[PDB]
């Protein structure tokens, strides 16, 4: 998130039985995290209840960030005093043996994971699309709120309740799949890339299926022309790494090594083909369908300034009818 060997030293094993600040016994690792250990314990100090924590490295560039973590929850946690708008709970902190330790609300998975469970190319139920779909929204409006950009959205970063009925967005090889047009070229970017992400993240949750799979950054962006048509003229000229895509006269180069030079990218891929699958619905899920696919067709706008605004999709017919 971004508000709008020294650096890897310091790890800290907590061992399974160890009570860390005189009151959160340790009882299992998670997994989660990519540089800390976050664990499960048991808070003795408030009725033993579920608590997750992270412990951070004890270096200094990772204290920093630490820090800097710490103060985007607190923002967050300050805003939305009642808890309404899905972002992950902060409980409190601590030191221990000069790791900066993180105190969280425990929840049971992320959406990576939920998918999963799922099966190969299988997907969620379209009603628990629509509710995660109104729930992402409400944290996009609670970030820009609080002029943070989080950058970063993806099922990974996407945790459930144990019911599976709650979901908070949090942050922690796949990012490039999620990763906006205006970040590619190297534009000025804002609230907009993570509208963009979210609108990935929602086909994947439907149809199992990564909406752009591309294997670099140009072929990302054949894969959202292949969609939408060439990306606008302005856009293109605003972007400090425009010349790795395209030429002088603004064509697309697309790399397959062979470099073809595209004035025009016809549109051909096929969302509601895709969305449907070999499926054969009945008319009131078909129906939710055709208005994901809507939803989908007014996120996904390669110019960040003509794509829905949050309260757009907040009252979108895929969430309200
Ligand atoms: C059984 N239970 C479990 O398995 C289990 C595991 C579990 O693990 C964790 C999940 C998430 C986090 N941390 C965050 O999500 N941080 C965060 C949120 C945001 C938002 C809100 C702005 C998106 N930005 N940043 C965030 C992250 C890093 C930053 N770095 C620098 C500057 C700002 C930063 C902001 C964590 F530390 C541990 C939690 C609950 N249960």
């Amino acid at each position: 998130s971004m508000d709008f060997w020294t650096d890897a030293e310091g790890y800290y094993r907590v061992n399974i039985g160890e009570v860390l600040d005189k009151r959160y016994n340790v009882y299992g690792y998670t997994g989660q995290g990519v540089f800390s250990n976050v664990v499960r314990a048991r808070d003795n100090a408030r009725a033993n209840q579920e608590v997750a924590v992270k412990i951070i490295r004890n270096n200094e560039l990772m204290q920093k960030t630490g820090l800097k973590e710490l103060e985007f929850l607190k923002k967050l946690n300050d805003a939305d005093p009642d808890d309404k708008f899905h972002c992950l709970r902060l409980l409190r902190h601590f030191y221990h043996k000069q790791h900066l330790c993180l105190v969280f609300e425990p929840l049971s998975m992320n959406l990576r994971e939920v998918l999963k469970k799922y099966g190969k190319d299988v997907g969620l139920h379209i009603k628990a699309v629509r509710s995660y779909s109104q729930q992402l929204f409400l944290a996009l409006k609670l970030l820009k709120r609080c002029n943070i950009l989080h950058a970063d959205i993806k099922p990974d970063n996407i945790l459930v309740n144990e019911s599976k009925t709650i979901l908070k967005l949090c942050d922690f090889l796949f990012s490039r799949f999620y990763r906006a047009p205006e970040i590619i070229i190297g534009k000025s970017y804002d609230y907009g890339i993570d509208m963009w992400s979210v609108g990935c993240t929602l086909y994947e949750l439907y149809t199992g299926k990564i909406l752009f799979p591309g294997k670099t950054n140009n072929h990302m962006l054949k894969l959202a022309m292949d969609l939408k048509g060439k990306m606008p003229n302005k856009m293109i000229r605003k972007g400090v790494f425009k010349d790795q895509h395209f030429d002088q006269n603004l064509n697309f180069m697309y790399i397959e090594e062979k470099v073809t030079v595209m004035s025009t990218i016809n549109p051909t891929k096929d969302l509601l083909a895709d969305l449907i699958g070999c499926q054969r619905l009945p008319e009131d899920q078909r129906k939710k369908v055709h208005q994901l696919k809507d939803l989908l067709d007014q996120i996904l706008m390669l110019d960040p300034a003509k794509r829905i605004s949050i309260n757009q999709a907040l009252q979108h017919a895929f969430i309200q009818e």
